[PDB]
């Protein structure tokens, strides 16, 4: 079976049969599309096919399919699986599962860069300063001073899932926030919740509007230990605009490193709860979303009261006017400060080239157009005018509920 | 079953139960998601016909009532005779306002119960049709206050005898190919401008030149007729700050009409149902104006602000299109002729939304559609989960008549 997707702005048309190798459901079904929906211990029995799928796929990859190698892997997994409950991987399928969850996760706008990916094996890990240890490692790699390289770090995993290492924090750096008794909040309110669990768990908060948060950190299921991030190791650019003088004034900075550390990988039926990954930013995710959206920094308002602009209607589009502004000042910052960033433009056209090599290579690109289209000027990249085809394949990284939410606590 | 959908921005979670009432298939699978594609007997039609009016008398609070039995006894013998029926005029009205308040792909549904629906079954000819339009145009138009409008042409009988209007809009401007390699006026309707020429039109060549109506009756071949000039309005673009933006030439007009469409009631097909509302601002300033297959004038408009091109990440294509989208609306408004600016058009969605949760049960709506083409995350629908699916009566696409057409 093939299905077509179409560029309206080219009249390209790719043809997709990698859709076929998906067995994990969308939540659509043929009444009903849920492709808007933000999110729509296992047995010896459904372990062994995925085991089985996935060394099929890593020796196929490396050309070796039905080789010796690959039969005497496969009895080997087998045998441990029944002996043992599990397996453990090869640091080579390792690499090559950690590279395939990125390459196939379809709201990544970045995938270009899959195959480059520096991937730390932490399965030796026991404690969290280990964990702690480990993570530092990575965000002074991944930072190298401002020269950004892709890194993901990977614990033990999942066991009985009793013992499971989390990261708590949902990215290794993000900023504090604080909820006023007036209702007002100071820092970023979209870590509230997880600021309070800091405090509560003996974090000294400076209670200012950008407080790098400490890391929260669960070895082996045990209950979980702070960690203070050295200062040094975190990477952040002032914001400034390169012709609006009172924009520094603001007191505007974000943090070099996008690291999201809350997601759970699977390999070869094997699940990798704490799995932190880093790449660098697109301008939008800090511009638009960090800053602008509502419930986040929101200051659409303040920027568009220092530029003059016609605020009384939203049909002047002061917000729309504002919101172009900070993001220039986004990519001026960083790219005058040396830290790796890319624009939307450039982002979603280097998308575009790699769905289609991967469509011509892999015969498919999953992509969820929700995702991938950027947040503002969305018919001016190329993406939004791109049919795009949204299926799951694995390895994968999934979704896992926050670690406050299930902890057994032990005291 | 029930189903919830969640608003990020607000945590306000909403439960949909109309997906359940919901028939036609959505093209996705468990296995694959096709949200961002764009196009994914008598015995058939005693179905559709009983589920409508089951509809519809529910809807009057008649439901089961000896009326309502009556009417199905009526329908069924006339279907049994006919193979066919007729819509009482009460039904036609619920219909095209139903298929607006269906529409999952349409942020302007606010106002789906103010549609003026305008009867034009008893139509029998290409000249009758024109009428029917220029009457439409004129009232919809109302000297720039404009009113949402239908006018339902005859329905389908045997297929052979098909009304439609070749437009894919009452008013859009024509589009030549020339030696150069270039398009002059819109390159979106240079296969439509061609036909219109084969058939006799003689075209001005300019850059906006309002194409004539290529109207087809009864299945005969299309005729051309000039709309009234008179009753077209249409609004030269400027800007508030920028003098110089007069220079580019631009125009646009005042009235976004569909006339490709196939509107569905009760198992019924009208293929010429033209409908009109009015402008949301990004329709005109950010599709017709900036897409790279259209009017594409992000590249001269950014020249005469002075940006810098060399780079894209000075976003000078951004900041081009906020300004003319702001010409757009400052044109509209100063010119008094109705339009919407997208965070408004949002704004109006979302409380539209939750009317229809509470008081239907739901609202289809396809989010690939209903985010604006600029500045999504700062409107509250890109905030807004929603569930798309399905319901009749409905808008459909249809085959392009010169693909189909016998001539
Ligand atoms: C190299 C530069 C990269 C860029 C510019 C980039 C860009 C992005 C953006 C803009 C998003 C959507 C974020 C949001 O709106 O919340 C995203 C999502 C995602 N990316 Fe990347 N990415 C990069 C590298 C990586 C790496 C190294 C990985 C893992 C190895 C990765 C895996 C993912 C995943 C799993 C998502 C989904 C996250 C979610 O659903 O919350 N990306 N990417
Ligand atoms: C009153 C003001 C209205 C506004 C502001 C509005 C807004 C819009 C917009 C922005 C679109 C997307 C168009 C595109 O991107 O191609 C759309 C689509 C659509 N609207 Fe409306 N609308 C209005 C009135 C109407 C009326 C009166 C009807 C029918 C009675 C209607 C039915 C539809 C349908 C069927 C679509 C999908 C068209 C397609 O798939 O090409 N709308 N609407
Ligand atoms: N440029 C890069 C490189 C690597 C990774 C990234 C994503 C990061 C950065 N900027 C946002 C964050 O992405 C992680 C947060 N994404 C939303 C998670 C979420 C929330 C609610 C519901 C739901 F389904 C999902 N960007
Ligand atoms: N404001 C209003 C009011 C009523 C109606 C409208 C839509 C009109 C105006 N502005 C665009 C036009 O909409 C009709 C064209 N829509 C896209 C058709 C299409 C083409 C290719 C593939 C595909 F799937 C669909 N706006
Ligand atoms: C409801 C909707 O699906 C949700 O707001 C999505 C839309 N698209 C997105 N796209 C990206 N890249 N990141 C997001 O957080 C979201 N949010
Ligand atoms: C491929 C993609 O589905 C296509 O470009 C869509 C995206 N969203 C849209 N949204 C609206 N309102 N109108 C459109 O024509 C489109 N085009
Ligand atoms: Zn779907």
């Amino acid at each position: 079976r093939f299905l077509k997707v179409k560029n309206w702005e080219t009249d390209v048309v790719l043809t997709d049969t990698l859709h076929l190798k998906s067995t994990l459901e969308t939540g659509c079904t043929e009444h009903i599309c849920m492709g808007s929906i933000m999110l729509p211990v296992r047995t010896k029995d459904q372990l062994f096919p995925l085991a089985k799928e996935f060394l099929d796929q890593y020796y196929s990859s490396i050309k070796r399919f039905g080789s010796k190698a690959h039969m005497d892997r496969l009895e080997e997994v087998n045998k441990e699986i029944e002996s043992t409950s599990t397996y453990q991987l090869k640091d080579t399928e390792l690499i090559y599962g950690a590279k395939h969850a990125w390459r196939n996760a379809s709201r990544c706008v970045g995938r270009i860069q899959w195959s480059k990916l520096q991937v730390f094996d932490a399965r030796d890990c026991t404690t969290a300063h280990g964990m702690f240890n480990y993570i530092c490692n990575h965000v002074k790699y991944a930072t190298n001073k401002g020269n950004l390289r892709s890194a993901i770090t990977i614990f033990p995993q999942r066991t009985d899932g009793k013992h499971d290492f989390r990261v708590w924090n949902s990215q290794l750096i993000r900023y504090a926030g604080y909820k006023q008794p007036d209702g007002s909040t100071l820092g970023d309110p979209a870590n509230v919740q997880f600021t309070e669990i800091c405090i509560q768990q003996g974090w000294k908060a400076p209670r200012g509007r950008f407080d790098v948060l400490p890391l929260l950190l669960q070895a082996n299921g045990n209950d979980p230990e702070l960690f203070q991030i050295p200062p040094e190791l975190v990477l952040e650019v002032p914001i400034r605009h390169p012709k609006f003088d009172w924009f520094k004034d603001l007191g505007l900075k974000w943090y070099g490193l996008p690291a999201v550390s809350n997601m759970l990988l699977e390999i070869g039926g094997l699940e990798f709860s704490a799995c932190p990954f880093s790449g660098w930013y697109m301008g939008t995710e800090i511009g638009v979303r960090d800053y602008c959206d509502n419930s986040r920094y929101n200051i659409l308002e303040e920027v568009a009261k220092k530029m003059d602009l016609d605020m009384r209607k939203t049909s002047s589009l002061w917000k729309d006017q504002a919101l172009v502004e900070i993001n220039i000042a986004v990519l001026y910052s960083f790219q005058s400060d040396k830290v790796t960033i890319v624009d939307h433009h450039s982002a979603t056209e280097s998308f575009i080239k790699h769905m289609e090599n991967e469509y011509r290579c892999r015969g498919g690109c999953p992509a969820d157009w929700v995702w991938i289209v950027p947040p503002m000027s969305g018919s001016i990249t190329p993406v939004f005018h791109q049919e795009m085809l949204n299926y799951r394949l694995t390895p994968s990284f999934e979704y896992q509920p926050d670690p406050w939410n299930t902890h057994v606590w032990k005291g």
